[PDB]
């Protein structure tokens, strides 16, 4: 992950100069949050999670909207990304949604992050940290009753069950939430898993004489929030549905864009090789359309000869291999095409859309696969709707 | 492409902050260079191609092994990556490497760069740039005699012909190269194409009344430089066999590696899940380290249960699939195994190194995919020797 998120946003005029760039809309992402919202027990928390750069999307621009919405927790994963989101000037709680070293968790002490620990040897370690740093440290217990095999402690035999116990009544730390995750979507399994962690939890916090109302028992992603609401319980942990990328809820549209422009316009008769291993030939006078984006930025190899881009309203085929700054896209039939114009990679443009659907069939990944590494090899332009 | 190329190296403080990091050879980039300098005809001269901010590499932290090594020419492709050229103190010649849109064009002005044109419009528009700025543009034109149909102009058909001369007589600008791009590893089809390429140069500088002497002519990449040395002719420009990238001539080692650390140790007992869409289940009572890498820091969903990676000296499965943070490998059967302990994702670590080999089987990308991705996602740190 990036040691530091650029402190700029990047404005208009450094766009005009960029290669490739994402659009990302504060109007949707604000949209999906109320939607979120309006399926959430009143008293259930929201922990916006906020790992590898607000998945993409940028957390130094999506800060003021969480922070708008009255969100009181974010989960990061990075060091870097907690230092982001203290200098939005969140004062609310901080998590960590994964394991961290001992060398990360000592280093980010000022940012008061509550890490996430599911061994012996990590509450050993943070109660060291704890006595050399004159502070409490507030931790979440993982538990593995979703299967998720991760983070977590499994409690299924003895020997975990005892584990369980040590890591809950360390000196110097303070337990503050007890977790699971859960690692597919099936509504009868998440009822069934939530059922043992209840079991588990409740257990843990009596072997460990824990106080009830000091912790927040926490379990749900963003498919379980909305497909199985009695698993909100004190708190919901939704990421992907607030950037619009829950595969089970298709209402929350992507609010990234991810776009090039035309640089210049190539006249090709018949029978010529594009791209390299010359896996494209023409087989007609064509005119290609040559962009500067490649998969150095994100775009990759197997888009050639599958994908579409979208140019002047209209889809165009990408053929040949991309290369690594270059993609070569077929506009013999689009109308209208000129250098500078926009393209489309993902997203919409008039009424034609990319679907998440062809990204994954074309480039053989999952989506958030595709939009992390744009996040971290493009620059973010944020757009936001306003009344005239 | 990143709008800025961060100036200032990550320092040893740092490293303990990273979750997962790329480690740069400058020893193996030194050797590198001047194993392919030892191929390298008298009368040629090194274009070092750095587009992709160095394949990953990082200019800023390249860049005076390039100046030390006397390298005459840089390529690029950013805007990005032609200031942190600049920046590093290079005052050589300075080449784009691709079609650059007109605003990225006028935008870089103040760098120096000579632009490669292989369109009516892009000539034009140079040209008028020319006489906004008050000076003579240099630039390259790219032919399509090698077949990549990609930045270059064709000249099969006295359409192409007819615009590669406008190209070349646009008033205000000043041809300094012509070039082409091979696409294949092929040296035979290279002979083949190069020949093409002397008739079509020659033509074109005779119809443009363009001098020989003032022109450098330059048509091979790494593969061609390497095993079709009669392209050398004024130029070369590689890139990839500099970084150790080059899988036709794997005498040149690959200058990155990629690491991360133990962060946790779990017990899971035999028929357990790992992982998202619980794809592996243990099969025995097991000891799975946590690492805090994950596909987005460019270590792909798809290595799961197919990737080994590197603890302790040992070699130990990636089990279930990658998450984007996070992910989980077997050391049940691992000795001495500790949290803290450094991991290798890529590369050497003790006797036993990860192969590109198996990176492209795992990840099913080519190995440059990979790389080039690391590099904007991870931080890099310079390894230097006496
Ligand atoms: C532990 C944990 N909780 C919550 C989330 C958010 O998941 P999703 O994007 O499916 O809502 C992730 C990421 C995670 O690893
Ligand atoms: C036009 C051009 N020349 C040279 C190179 C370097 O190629 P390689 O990495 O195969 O040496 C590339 C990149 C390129 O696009
Ligand atoms: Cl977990
Ligand atoms: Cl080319």
């Amino acid at each position: 992950a990036p040691l530091h998120i650029d402190t700029a946003l990047p404005d208009a005029a450094q766009i005009q100069q960029s290669n490739s760039w994402l659009e990302i809309s504060l109007g949707q992402f604000q949209s999906n949050i109320e939607q979120f919202k309006s399926h959430m027990n009143a008293n259930t928390k929201i922990c916006a999670i906020m790992k590898a750069d607000a998945y993409g999307n940028g957390i130094r621009g999506l800060m003021p909207t969480i922070i708008a919405q009255g969100i009181p927790c974010v989960g990061v994963a990075s060091n870097a990304e907690a230092r982001a989101v203290r200098e939005s000037g969140f004062k609310g709680e901080l998590i960590r949604v994964r394991s961290a070293s001992l060398s990360e968790m000592s280093s980010a002490l000022d940012l008061n992050i509550e890490e996430l620990i599911g061994t012996h040897q990590q509450a050993l370690d943070l109660a060291e940290l704890a006595k050399q740093s004159g502070k409490t440290l507030k931790v979440h217990i993982a538990l593995n009753d979703g299967g998720m095999g991760r983070n977590g402690i499994d409690m299924t035999t003895e020997a975990g069950k005892k584990e369980a116990v040590s890591i809950a009544t360390q000196p110097s730390l303070s337990v503050v939430g007890i977790m699971t995750h859960f690692p597919n979507y099936n509504a009868d399994e998440v009822r069934a898993k939530l059922a043992q962690f209840k079991e588990s939890s409740t257990w843990l916090m009596q072997q460990a004489n824990l106080k009830r109302e000091e912790i927040t028992l926490h379990v749900a992603n963003s498919y379980t929030a909305l497909n199985v609401p009695e698993a909100q319980l004190d708190m919901v942990r939704p990421g992907g549905v607030l950037f619009g990328d829950l595969p089970t809820n298709p209402e929350y549209p992507s609010i990234v864009s991810f776009k090039t422009r035309v640089s210049s316009l190539h006249h090709l008769p018949k029978d010529s090789t594009v791209g390299y291993d010359s896996t494209f030939t023409t087989s007609r006078d064509s005119v290609l359309a040559n962009l500067p984006v490649g998969y150095s930025d994100g775009y990759p190899r197997k888009m050639g000869n599958k994908a579409e881009v979208l140019i002047n309203g209209q889809r165009a085929k990408v053929v040949g291999v991309t290369s690594m700054n270059t993609t070569v896209v077929d506009v013999t039939e689009i109308k209208g095409v000129l250098p500078g114009q926009e393209v489309v990679l993902f997203g919409q443009q008039q009424k034609q859309s990319i679907a998440v659907s062809e990204m994954e069939n074309n480039a053989e990944l999952i989506f958030p696969e595709l939009y992390t590494l744009w996040g971290t090899s493009n620059p973010r332009f944020y757009v936001k709707e306003n009344l005239y």
